[PDB]
This record gives structure tokens, C-alpha cells and sequence, in this order.
């Protein structure tokens, strides 16, 4: 909307306050017009009709119960921009600011978050599994990453390909969780997952076994479920990616760590010069290691360091 940019507060679903960017015509809207050409954020109205009414809100005070999905929605969206912005010169999902939108409270009971192809949905959570998944800041960058895949290396969402896809939301919805410096971890969702439960999480990258998932491609799912696992054969990746990052030494296989910044260059020049949309595990590995050999030099141990973590997962 045509307005006047504003800055609202309000709490978010664990109930912290923030400001947002808000947007005055009449009503403050969910519209941030600081960044890009805006962020968006709507409400689904507990349906499946997308996106929804831009939000709308009579005093700029977003402190309602109903109000913390849309904040946390709104801010952590902000947040993921900057990321990108400021770490990778990547200015929005396309590369060119196109406007971030994302619509919370859709559905009933909504265990889950997704980009549709043009926007953010997140559901609410049934209050047993998740909370307003919006909460999560790994979630909110996990789901604006996949746009950022989708504009970029295209990676098909099945069997390998798209492992490879969950595994770069997972590794830089994480990247953004340390970038903001709240609680970081190398767990997937633990802020809105299982609110009964403490101390876990839907996915470790450190440790995808503790949840079930793979961390050795000799381990990888073959089935059909999932799309061919590709929540399930991502723990693979995200394995590879601890390991480069944080070092460690796995089924006997050293590798030394890198830190976090330069595992998100690599990766982040792996996804936008190299992937394809069919690339597969053995491919991503050619991909990081020419990108880590274009960053940091052939002999460099970042290189070394890549080529023992897929190693250590055991992708060729
Ligand atoms: C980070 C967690 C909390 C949420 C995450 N959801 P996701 O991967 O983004 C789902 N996207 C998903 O299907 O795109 C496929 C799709 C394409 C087009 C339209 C709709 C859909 C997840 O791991 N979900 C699995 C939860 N068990
Ligand atoms: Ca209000
Ligand atoms: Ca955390
Ligand atoms: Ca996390
Ligand atoms: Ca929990
Ligand atoms: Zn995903």
C-alpha cells in the first residue's frame, strides 16, 4: 500500500518484544518498506486461501496473543534480508529486491512452513508438536531459502537433488539464526517444536542420528516417502556443512573446521555459480570444493577441509 513508513512494537510468540517497520495509510500495516521493495506479511485467517489480508492493525501495537505469529514473521523475514544483503550482496530472494510476502495463521493445526512458490506460509502448530512456526528464526530463513534455491540453482525437490535443497534451507536458515546471536545452535526448529519437550529439536546438523536422519551416505533413504527423503537424506549434507564449519572427527574421518562465514561463502557460491537443478551429493562436493578453490586457492585448507567432510559422510 501507498502510506508513510512507521515503526510499530509488539511480542512475538515467545513472547519477546521487538520493533517492526509498518507502513501508516488509515491503518499500520505489516509492510516494510526499509528493505528491498518491501516485506509483506499477512494473515490467513486460520484458511488455506493465500495470501490472505495484508495485516492491518489500528494503533501500531502488536502485543495481541493473535498478533506474535505476524511479528516474528514480519521481523525474522527483516532479519533473513540483511543476512543476505550484508553477507552475500545478494539484494532479496531474486537478486533484484523483489518483495518478501508471508501469510500466518494458515490453516488448523498447521504442523508445519513452506514457500508455495511465491510466499511464506506458516502455520500455527496444533500446541503439541509446534507453536506458530513463524517463532523460529532458522525456520523463517530455512523458508526464504528455499526461494533463494528456487531463483538460483533450481534444485529439483526429489531424491538427491532435493536432499540438497533441504540441506542449503537448513544450513542457511542456521547461518541467519548466528547471525542474529540468539541462542544459535546447529539444531533445526527447537524455538517452536514441542513446546512439552525441552532440549530437542525436528533436525540436528551436528548430530542427524539423534533424530533419526542419516549422517553417511552408505545410510541414505531410498524409499519413495518424503519425495525420496529429502527432509531425511538432507541430515547428510548438513553433516558435511557442520563438519567444514565446526570440525570434528566422524566414522574416523578428520576434518578440520573452518568457521561459519566461510562455510557460508562456499556454499553460498556453490548454490548461485554451480548447482544445477538436477545436481546430486557427488556433485555438490565438485561444486563446494571448486568454490572453496575459487575463494581461498587450490592448496588452501579450506579446500582440504571440504574435501574431508564429504569424505567423512562418505559422498565421492
Ligand atoms: C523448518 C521446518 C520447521 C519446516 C520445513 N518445511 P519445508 O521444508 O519448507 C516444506 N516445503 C515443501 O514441502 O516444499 C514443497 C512445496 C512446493 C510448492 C508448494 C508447496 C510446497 C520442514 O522441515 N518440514 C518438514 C516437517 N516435518
Ligand atoms: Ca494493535
Ligand atoms: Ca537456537
Ligand atoms: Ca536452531
Ligand atoms: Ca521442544
Ligand atoms: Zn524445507
Amino acid at each position: 500500500i501507498t502510506g508513510t513508513s512507521t515503526v510499530g512494537v509488539g511480542r512475538g510468540v515467545l513472547g519477546d518484544q521487538k520493533n517492526i517497520n509498518t507502513t501508516y495509510s488509515t491503518y499500520y500495516y505489516l509492510q516494510d518498506n526499509t528493505r528491498g521493495n518491501g516485506i509483506f506479511t499477512y494473515d490467513a485467517k486460520y484458511r488455506t486461501t493465500l495470501p490472505g489480508s495484508l495485516w492491518a492493525d489500528a494503533d501500531n501495537q502488536f502485543f495481541a496473543s493473535y498478533d506474535a505469529p505476524a511479528v516474528d514473521a514480519h521481523y525474522y523475514a527483516g532479519v533473513t534480508y540483511d543476512y543476505y544483503k550484508n553477507v552475500h550482496n545478494r539484494l532479496s530472494y531474486d537478486g533484484n529486491n523483489a518483495a518478501i510476502r508471508s501469510s500466518v495463521h494458515y490453516s488448523q493445526g498447521y504442523n508445519n512452513a513452506f514457500w508455495n512458490g511465491s510466499q511464506m506460509v506458516y502455520g500455527d502448530g496444533d500446541g503439541q508438536t509446534f507453536i506458530p512456526l513463524s517463532g523460529g528464526i532458522d525456520v523463517v530463513a530455512h523458508e526464504l531459502t528455499h526461494a533463494v534455491t528456487d531463483y538460483t540453482a533450481g534444485l529439483i525437490y526429489q531424491n538427491e537433488s532435493g536432499a540438497i535443497n533441504e540441506a542449503i534451507s537448513d544450513i542457511f536458515g542456521t547461518l541467519v539464526e548466528f547471525y542474529a546471536n540468539k541462542n544459535p545452535d546447529w539444531e533445526i526448529g527447537e524455538d517452536v517444536y514441542t513446546p512439552g519437550i525441552s532440549g530437542d529439536s525436528l533436525r540436528s546438523m551436528s548430530d542427524p542420528a539423534k533424530y533419526g536422519d542419516p549422517d553417511h551416505y552408505s545410510k541414505r533413504y531410498t524409499g519413495t516417502q518424503d519425495n525420496g527423503g529429502v527432509h531425511i537424506n538432507s541430515g547428510i549434507i548438513n553433516k558435511a556443512a557442520y563438519l567444514i564449519s565446526q570440525g570434528g572427527t566422524h566414522y574416523g574421518v578428520s576434518v578440520v573446521g573452518i568457521g561459519r562465514d566461510k562455510l557460508g561463502k562456499i556454499f553460498y557460491r556453490a548454490l548461485t555459480q554451480y548447482l544445477t537443478p538436477t545436481s546430486n551429493f557427488s556433485q555438490l562436493r565438485a561444486a563446494a570444493v571448486q568454490s572453496a578453490t575459487d575463494l581461498y586457492g587450490s592448496t588452501s585448507q579450506e579446500v582440504a577441509s571440504v574435501k574431508q567432510a564429504f569424505d567423512a559422510v562418505g559422498v565421492k
